[PDB]
């Protein structure tokens, strides 16, 4: 019974494309390039990045930020959902951890050890997160662009899920970052 | 001179629900009956280019015709128009390109493009001026998408966002020229 007022959240922190992309055509990310922030202005990571305890991604997700000139970008730990994974990469093993399971078994064996918010990335994940109804706040910046094509944030679901706006602004002149509750 | 897009969408980009429903429209209360901009829009605009879609939809309602200016149903199909509708629905046939021009040519000129599959087909020639999209709080899992396939990105500008009745987010996108 309701973990969310108990403090428990898993919560999405997302770029998507106006057509909801979340990667275009050949996997990238160059479009986020398409809006200017000279001045690196920041809308959201460090202060979620402090607020969650952890990460629950994919392996999708995993194996792009993965590699040989990568500046590992998280200060929480990772716990990766793989069915298919079953050892971390040399250097990895104290960033990223396995975890096998029910969504529901997973997420309240992290919560008891004291992972209570987590940051739920990754499209497959986020979607299967959905498809249980396990996500309680999603923070969308959407990017004024129609990409075609890509790698979608949503998916199916059984019944639709309704959401309150508890915010919505536009950062960085042409961005509009919006952020939506799980109605209770 | 602009072709104009004025639709609401889940949060997951459909216009209609796995059904072909629009309930969800009316799950975000207005009992005050504010104006979200169609009343402006038909104002402005010289006409309107839907397709068989969203004629049909209209129709479906069962309620006295909305619109203000002429509606050009664009289809390759139709010959003849629903009887009642002669001095209100035209049909326009072939190259989109040409049907602009020859619209824009007999002072048809600011236009409201209405439907999925025109407003896709649009796109597709990058053919779309202006876009104001009223998104509601809802994931639908489900139906008709706003959006499909391009060849090709395109990018647009962020004239204006806000919130409308609460629960709306409603942004004002320009093509980026």
């Amino acid at each position: 019974e309701n973990l969310y007022f108990q403090g428990m959240a898993n919560i999405v922190f997302i770029a998507t494309s106006l057509d909801g992309y979340i990667a275009d055509k050949r996997g990238k990310l160059d479009w986020l390039h398409s809006v200017p922030n000279p001045n690196n202005v920041d809308t959201g990571f460090v202060a979620l990045m402090e607020r969650v305890d952890g990460l629950v991604m994919g392996r999708n997700t995993l194996d792009m930020v993965l590699s040989f000139d990568c500046d590992w970008p998280y200060s929480k730990p990772v716990f990766v959902l793989s069915n298919t994974m079953t050892e971390v990469p040399q250097g990895y093993e104290d960033k990223v951890f396995l975890v096998k399971g029910k969504l529901v078994d997973i997420i309240a064996d992290l919560n008891a050890k004291g992972f209570n918010e987590l940051y739920i990335d990754g499209g497959v994940t986020i979607q299967n997160f959905l498809k249980e109804d396990l996500i309680d706040e999603m923070v969308i910046t959407r990017f004024p662009i129609l990409l075609g094509g890509g790698v979608p944030l949503f998916g199916e679901l059984e019944s639709s899920l309704s959401f309150n706006v508890i915010k919505s602004e536009v950062v960085l002149d042409s961005l509009t970052q919006t952020t939506y509750h799980r109605k209770r």
